């Protein structure tokens, strides 16, 4: 079981675990109540078995889109804020910690993503999906390319599909309606053929994937690509003069990624749930504790309005929540896993060329 009386929180070492555990000491100092912080290896696979014995972290951070899994198995308390707590993060990042109607995590960081650009090569990137093809006429006569992304998960292209009218699960009056996919009406054969158009016109291969765009980006062989918040450390060593902006737009309507949220969870079985509350809303949800955290490890673009306000003076992280507040929250439910890969599928299928882009989108939908 888990001991009362001290808080024991699980965090991704890729996160600020060291200013998470700062912020653990101004608790520990004006309270009284210990606080550790630890990383454990694969900490995602192995609280689910420790929490369904009644053991584990009485805190978890993770991605929101396997809250839904532990929420499924009642793992996560549910959280107690008032609204007044509640009006200090962006409305959208309460939807992704929403599970069943019930509230089951605090959002803590939002990651989605945007066109990254050589200011060199390209000063002022286009606007529109639609004029890149001239552009990449242009740069070809002076040997580059325009742009170069991840194309075989449908991750990295899954924003320009939705744009046009595409989803994966209908979400109204905040549930998914499992029994409404929209992988292949109008608006994702639209978006997806003029995936298809690009490559057919030699201005993006079928090949590439996240390690051959990363590093033509990164050695100036291309003036685009497509990557988020944890891919800035890399473009930061070549020294390429780069840019981060909105996603360009399809038919007139914004590309639309799908957002995570780092969001923060406490066990069902912990018997420390005002402890842990206390913690991450009036220690850590603040100015002062996204800040300890943030100047350890960047977090990126934030849930916590005031913070986010002031983290938004790096034209980056604008640009992150730009782009998370014009696509969507990924869903937490199970059946968002069977879309995945029917999507990735269809995806490569009509890239290579071994379905057109309305058979495979056809078979993605059942
Ligand atoms: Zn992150």
């Amino acid at each position: 079981k888990i001991e009362e009386g001290k808080l024991v929180i699980w965090i991704n070492g890729d996160h600020g675990y060291n200013g998470l555990a700062e912020v653990g000491k101004k608790f520990e100092k004006d309270t009284g109540i210990k606080v550790t912080v630890e990383h454990p290896d694969k900490l995602e696979e192995k609280f689910p078995q420790v929490a369904a014995t009644g053991d584990g972290p009485d805190i978890i951070f993770w991605a929101h889109d396997r809250f839904g899994g532990y929420a499924q198995s009642g793992l996560l308390a549910e959280i107690t804020p008032d609204k007044a707590f509640q009006d200090k993060l962006y409305p959208f990042t309460w939807d992704a910690v929403r599970y069943n109607g019930k509230l089951i995590a605090y959002p803590i960081a939002v990651h989605a993503l945007s066109l990254i650009y050589n200011k060199d090569l390209l000063p002022n990137p286009p606007k529109t999906w639609e004029e890149i093809p001239a552009l990449d006429k242009e740069l070809k006569a002076k040997g580059k390319s325009a742009l170069m992304f991840n194309l075989q998960e449908p991750y990295f292209t899954w924003p320009l599909i939705a744009a046009d009218g595409g989803y994966a699960f209908k979400y109204e009056n905040g549930k998914y309606d499992i029994k409404d996919v929209g992988v292949d009406n109008a608006g994702a054969k639209a978006g997806l053929t003029f995936l298809v158009d690009l490559i057919k016109n030699k201005h993006m291969n079928a090949d590439t994937d996240y390690s051959i765009a990363e590093a033509a980006f990164n050695k100036g062989e291309t003036a685009m690509t497509i990557n988020g918040p944890h891919a800035w450390s890399n473009i930061d060593t070549s020294k390429v003069n780069y840019g981060v902006t909105v996603l360009p737009t399809f038919k007139g309507q914004p590309s639309k990624p799908f957002v995570g949220v780092l969001s923060a969870g406490i066990n069902a079985a912990s018997p420390n749930k005002e402890l842990a509350k206390e913690f991450l809303e009036n220690y850590l949800l603040t100015d002062e504790g996204l800040e300890a955290v943030n100047k350890d490890k960047p977090l990126g673009a934030v849930a916590l309005k005031s913070y986010e306000e002031e983290l938004a003076k790096d034209p980056r992280i604008a640009a992150t929540m730009e782009n998370a507040q014009k696509g969507e929250i990924m869903p937490n439910i199970p059946q968002m896993s069977a879309f995945w890969y029917a999507v990735r599928t269809a995806v490569i299928n009509a890239a290579s060329g071994r379905q057109t882009v309305d058979e495979a989108l056809k078979d993605a939908q059942t």
